C-alpha cells in the first residue's frame, strides 16, 4: 500500500497486486528473491525488474502505446519478510517457435546486471498450458533408454571415465568397456571431451563403438554411451552427431551430450529438433554462477531444470514456490526430464540415495565412488546392490 | 611451502610453483580469486579446481597415464593475502577448431559448482600466440562500420527503442527512423526482440529497411541497424539472418545481434563463421550471474569480453592481471572487439565519457538519456555535441 | 444494470461494460445493430452473439479453461434506444497469417443464422494497429495505376 | 444409424492437447465424428500442426480403446489457397489413415473456389461444407438472397 504510493507512474504501470488470475493462462509466473540495490525499496526495484524484463518503460516516452502497456510484466505478489517478488510475464513477449533462450533473455537477462538490485535470484517459474503448447519438451526419455537397455526396477548405472581427459581414444574406450562389462549400462564423455588432438573425435567414436560391441557380446546386455557433441559452431556439432549416427551405432546406444550453459540453449534446442529420437544429455557445466547459493544473483537449479525440460533435454544433471503441472491441459502433457546424478555413489550409499529420491527413474554417473579390485568389480558390486534393492534384501545380507 | 606439504600426491600433481615459463606458449594462463569452502586451505582448493578443470585425477586410478599427467593444469602462483590463484592450462586440452565454449566449459564450468570453493571468480586470462592461432577472432570491426558509415573522429551514435517491446513493426521502424534522421547512426533491436506475434520478424525487417532508406535519403548519410538474430535453434537464426540479407539491405547497413550468454557461444561462433562480412553484435544479457561483484562465483567482465573477442564478436556491450597482447606473434594479430556503451548518455555527459574511455572507437546506445523536443532533436543535439568535441569547442560555447 | 441481472453466468462471461480500454490494441471492435429473436432482451442476445462469435460457451461445460475465458468476446457498450451493441473481439482468436475469411467467419458467420436475433447487422469494425500488422493490405494502388497511365487531376 | 458427431466446447480458446482430449473423450464414448470449429485454424494458442498431431494421437488412442475407427473434420479454410493446401498436406502427412480425416471448408466466407479446389485436389477426402455466413442469403428475415435449398444444391454441384 505505502510501497505503492512510493512508486512513480511508470513504476506503477508494472505493479498490479489486484491481478485477477495470475494462472489465467496469459502469464508466465516467476518468483524472485529480491533485495534492492540502495535508495530503492523492494517494490521500486521489483517494478524496475519487471520493466527491464518485459518492456523497459520506466520513463515518460512519447512512443508508449496502450498495447505496450498490455505487454507489461506485472508485480502481483510481494513478501516483505522473505524479500520475495512474484512477477507475471505475458508470454506473448516471448519469441515464437518455442524459443527458450528468449525467455531466459527476458527474465534472467539484463535484470541480473541491474544496479537497482543487490540480490535477484529467480527461484521458480510457472508455465501455463497455453504457453507450454509453444514448446517441444523432451521427445526421447529415460523410458526410451530403459526400453533399449531392457533395464527396469533399478536406476540406470552410469560412470565418468577417470582421468577426465588426457587419455587416448583406445584408453578411454577401454575404460568404458571395463565399466560396461562390469555390468554398468551408461558411459558419458567428459563435458569438455571433444576433438582433442591426442584423443581425436572420430577415433574416439570408433573405439567406443568397438568397446560397446565387445561389451554387449560379453554381457548380452545393451550399453549406452553419451557423446559430447558440443562444438565451436553448429556445423561441427551436427558433423559430430552425424559421425556418431554413421559410425554406425544401433539406435538407442548413443546419447548426445551438450553443455547447455557454455554451448548455449540454442544448441540444446537444435539437438532436440534435429534428433528427437536421441537422448539429449544436458550437461550444466558453468551453471554455478546462476545457481550457487553463495551467488545472490542468478536463478535456482529448479529453474534451470524446468527450462532444460522445456528446451527438450532428455536428462539433466542434478547432483518449491509453484504447484507446477507439466500439462498442457488445465500429447496430454510434457515428457519427463531424467535426473542425472554425479559424484561418489558407491554400492554402500545406493540404497539410502534411492530412498531419498523416492523413485528409480534416474541415471547415476559415479565419480570418485569406486575409481584395487578393478572397475569391473566395482560395477558388478553396483549391479549386485541394485538387484538387492529390487529384491528388497539388505546389502549386508546380500553380501 | 607448508601448503604444499598439506597436499596429497594427487593434489601435488596439479601444483607446480617452479613452472619455468608460464608464458612459454603451451599454457592458457588464468588467475582466480579463490576462497576455499571449509576444511581446505587455499592450495588444496586450488589443486581441486585445477584437477576438475583439466583432468580430474584427485584420487588413485589405475587408468592414470603419464600423458594425462602432462595434460594436468598446474597452480603455478598463489597470493595468500589477496586469495589469488594462477593456473596454467595446457591449451591442448581444448577442443580443436577454435572452440570457445570448450575453453569456458573447462575453466569456468564444473569448477563453479564445486563445494570445495566458497568463492571462485576468474579475474583474467592470458592467451599465448600459439593458442591464439586456433581461434578466428573478429573479422568485421568497428573500422569496417566506420568505413560504411563514413563516420570518423566521433563515437558511433546508437540508440535503443523505447518501449523495448510491445511496439508494432511500423512503430519500431518509425522510432528507428526518428533517431536516424536526427543524425544517429546506429539502432539496435532489443535483446529479446524476435518473431513476436505483434511484431513479426519479417515485417519488422521490411519496415526497418523502409525506415532506413527514408532516413538515408533525408540525411544523405548511411545508417546501421542491429537485428537480434537470437532464435530457438540453428535454422531459425540462419533463416532470420538470410531474411535480413535478402531484404535486401546494402552490405554494412545491418548488424547481427546475438544474446551470447543465453543463445550460447556456438551461436556467436556460427554467426562469425557464416557471416564474417557482418558486424557480430554480442549482447551479454544474462552475464550478471558470472560478472556481478556481489556474486563471488563466476568470471569478470574482462574475461567475458576477451572470450567474446576470441569467438569473433565484432562488438560487445560494456556499460588487470595479465599483460595481454592480442597477437599471434611473440594476420599479425587479432582484430579489435568494439565496446558498446548502454544507458543514459546525453550530450551533457558525452565529453567526460569520451575523456574516460580515452578514444572515440566505441558505439554508444543511449537508454534513458533523452527518450519533449523530440527524439530527432535529441539525436541532433548528440551529433552537435560530438562535432563540438571533434572541433575542440566547449559544449556551452557550442550551444 | 437490470439487463446484466437478466443474464446467466455463462452469458455474464461475454458481457463487460467496464472494459477498461476497448482500443488498447487487443480487440477488434465491432458494433452491431441487434434486435433479439423473441423472449430474449437485447443484452441476452448480445451475449449469445458474442459467445457464438468467439468461444461458444453459453452452457456449463467441464472443459472450460480460464484461458478460454480470456478469449471471450465481450459486449462492452450497448445503446438501448438505437439497438446497438459493441463487441470487443480479442484478435488472438483470428487465424494467423492474415486470414480475413477467418475474421468474417467469426464475426459475421454463424451469428447471422442464430434464432436468438431477429436482426443482426455488423455496421462497423475497428482494427487496432497491432492487429493491422498481421494483414497485408493493398500493395498496388490507384496511384500506381495513375503512374502507369500518366493520368492525374 | 446416423453418423454421430460433435463439436468441441468451448469452440475456441482450448489448447491443442485440451481439444484433442475432448475429441478423444467423445470418440471413446462411441462417437464417430469430431469436427474443428468453423474458424478453428492456426491460432497462436492452438497451433494448427500441434492440433493435428494431438488429434492424431487422440484418435489413435480412441481407436485402440474402442476397436472402431474414428473420423475428425479439420478446418482447412485459410488466408490463401497456398496455406489451405499446406494444411491439407499436413493433415495427409500426419499421417492419418485414409478416411479418418475430413476437410472442413467455410464455403461462404472462404468461397466456392476453395470448395471446388478441395473437391478437385482431394477427391478421396470428405469435403465438409460449413456454411458459416449463409444467414445473409438464407434467413427468412432477409428478403434478398437465396434459399437454403439453393445453397445445398450448389454445394452438391461444387
Ligand atoms: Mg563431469
Ligand atoms: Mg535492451
Ligand atoms: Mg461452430
Amino acid at each position: 500500500t505505502q510501497l505503492i504510493k512510493t512508486l512513480n507512474i511508470h513504476q506503477k504501470g508494472y505493479v498490479n497486486f489486484d491481478l485477477p488470475n495470475p494462472k489465467n493462462g496469459e502469464y508466465l509466473l516467476a518468483v524472485f528473491h529480491l533485495i534492492s540495490g540502495g535508495k530503492l525499496n523492494i517494490l521500486q526495484a521489483a517494478a524496475e525488474v519487471a520493466a527491464e524484463s518485459s518492456t523497459g518503460t520506466n520513463f515518460n516516452v512519447n512512443t508508449e502505446t496502450p498495447f505496450s502497456k498490455e505487454m507489461n510484466a506485472v508485480v502481483y505478489q510481494i513478501d516483505l519478510d522473505q524479500n520475495l517478488v512474484w512477477i507475471a510475464y505475458p508470454w506473448r513477449l516471448f519469441d515464437r517457435g518455442g524459443n527458450v533462450q528468449n525467455i531466459l533473455t527476458y527474465i534472467v537477462g539484463n535484470v541480473l546486471g541491474m544496479k537497482e538490485v543487490s540480490a535477484l535470484k529467480l527461484l521458480d517459474v510457472w508455465f501455463p498450458p497455453a504457453m507450454l503448447e509453444q514448446y517441444d519438451g523432451p521427445s526421447y526419455t529415460l523410458d526410451d533408454m530403459r526400453k533399449y537397455l531392457n533395464v527396469y526396477d533399478r536406476p540406470i548405472l552410469g560412470t565418468i571415465i577417470k582421468p577426465k581427459m588426457g587419455l587416448t581414444s583406445a584408453e578411454y574406450a577401454e575404460a568404458a568397456y571395463d565399466f560396461w562389462v562390469g555390468g554398468g549400462d551408461f558411459v558419458k564423455n567428459d563435458e569438455p571431451q571433444a576433438n582433442q588432438d591426442f584423443c581425436p573425435y572420430d577415433k574416439m567414436v570408433r573405439n567406443v563403438k568397438a568397446a560397446m560391441d565387445k561389451a554387449v557380446k560379453e554381457t548380452g546386455n545393451k550399453k549406452v554411451h553419451s557423446f559430447n557433441v558440443s562444438a565451436a559452431d553448429f556445423d561441427t556439432m551436427i558433423e559430430r552427431c552425424e559421425l556418431i549416427r554413421n559410425a554406425g551405432f544401433e539406435p538407442g546406444s548413443y546419447a548426445f551430450l551438450i553443455d547447455g550453459i557454455t554451448a548455449g540453449w540454442m544448441a540444446v534446442q537444435t539437438l532436440r529438433r534435429k534428433y528427437p529420437d536421441v537422448f539429449i544429455h544436458f550437461h550444466r557445466a558453468g551453471h554455478g554462477s546462476f545457481t550457487r547459493p553463495e551467488n545472490p544473483i542468478g536463478f535456482s537449479v529448479l529453474v534451470l531444470s524446468k527450462f532444460a525440460r522445456l528446451a527438450g533435454a532428455s536428462g539433466i544433471h542434478t547432483g518449491h514456490f509453484f504447484e507446477q503441472e507439466w500439462s498442457k491441459i488445465f500429447w496430454r502433457g510434457v515428457k519427463k526430464c531424467c535426473p542425472i546424478i554425479s559424484g561418489g555413489l558407491n554400492p554402500t550409499l545406493l540404497k539410502p540415495f534411492i530412498d531419498v529420491m523416492g523413485n528409480i527413474d534416474f541415471i547415476t554417473t559415479m565419480g570418485a565412488g569406486c575409481h584395487p579390485k578393478g572397475t569391473t568389480a566395482g560395477a558388478k558390486a553396483l549391479v549386485q546392490a541394485c538387484e538387492a534393492y529390487q529384491k528388497g534384501i539388505d546389502i549386508k545380507e546380500y553380501a
